[PDB]
């Protein structure tokens, strides 16, 4: 099928470990501190796929730190989301950390994890393959709506390159559906809203300073 | 073409006034009760209007409500930006009402309204068409992903039926972009990011009671 697909499918980081530190207690803070610190390394990771996107690597450095700005936290979920498709009621942040509803509401992440857990439920009905994440994940970025856009032509056309990828493998993979390229796109509203409501929660986490966050991680949580 | 899309164009309602009380001195309270008050009687025509979408009335009265409750602010941005094409770095949100940056910054408004002034960009430079400004209308509606819905498969025939008007609307009347669909509903996640960034500003609003707010915005305000 599509070359930029196939691609992307090379490009996929190798599974991260959560690691929590088994001398700790289990608590709110330990849960969030485990959390942060994977976001974190996650996100050297994320930096290192973008490169591989066609044309990313082309747009200045400041409009790669605007869309990378934007997107970070709908990356991160797609993830947790692609990696829960076989649980039920779970969420596998890593093969070493997954959480339920009890670890939820410890964590004080009820509402988000619930929220995570309605884009589950909705690729689960669609029976989202890989092939279909990861080319959202690109199209995440390249869509994510940053104010502070130099080249919004370039951004434009990073866009259309990777929904044209969408569209044909599509064409080419589900001929039953001649609309379920449309049915990906409309997904990611919700992505965007689940989004959001993380960065604001994890945001309110850094103001209360109980839990030590990593730089990457902190530069991403305060981008404007 | 479309049927559909033609049937949404002669349900679209009239013009509605602010009417800003011409007695009352101008200052942020002013500005907000106005808003909020020209909110609450779209919203009565709106419901009114989602009576004519096709399958909409077959749900149930829960179903509609749960649909409406998610997606009211996202109507209501839709239609200040549709009517805002033909001018620069002004909303319309009336034609007796209209805010430019010094209106937004007395108002408390500039974040919110420069979002929704990033809305307004991306559809002058798609050049969007009343066809499609309607058809969008509804399948935010549609598309409105709340928690509370009670026949799911019903909902998601619901956006499958307005979105393959879209798509045949786009087929027919825009054969140089065979993409032009699909970049339409890439900008669903920006409607929704900035409708949430409206709903939580004056749910705070509400909380700090100097403005008053009529029965059927504060139900749409107040749900979960
Ligand atoms: C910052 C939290 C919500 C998070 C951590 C790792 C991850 O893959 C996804 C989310
Ligand atoms: C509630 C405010 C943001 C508002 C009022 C009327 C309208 O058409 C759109 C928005």
């Amino acid at each position: 099928y599509n070359k930029i697909v196939s691609h992307l499918l090379v490009a996929e980081p190798e599974k991260i470990y959560a690691m929590p530190d088994p001398t700790v207690p289990d608590s709110d803070i330990k849960a969030l501190t485990t959390l942060c610190d994977l976001a974190d390394r996650e996100l050297v990771v994320i930096i290192g796929w973008a490169k591989h996107i066609p044309g990313f690597s082309t747009l200045s450095l400041a409009d790669q730190m605007s869309l990378l700005q934007s997107a970070w936290m709908e990356i991160l979920i797609l993830g947790v989301v692609y990696r829960s498709l076989s649980f039920e009621d779970e969420l596998v942040y890593a093969d070493d950390y997954i959480m339920d509803e009890d670890q939820s509401k410890l964590a004080g992440l009820l509402d988000l994890n619930n929220a995570i857990l309605q884009l589950v439920k909705k690729y689960k009905s669609m029976k989202l393959e890989k092939e279909e994440f990861v080319t959202l994940k690109a199209i995440a970025l390249a869509n994510s709506d940053s104010m502070h856009i130099e080249d919004v032509e370039a951004v434009q056309k990073l866009q259309d390159v990777l929904h044209e990828a969408l569209q044909d493998y599509e064409a080419g993979q589900h001929m039953e559906d001649p609309r379920r390229a449309g049915k990906m796109l409309m997904t990611l509203p919700l992505l965007r809203q689940t989004s959001t409501k993380a960065v604001q929660h994890f945001y309110n986490i850094k103001l209360e300073g109980k839990v030590p966050m990593h730089k990457l991680f902190l530069e991403m949580l305060e981008a404007k």
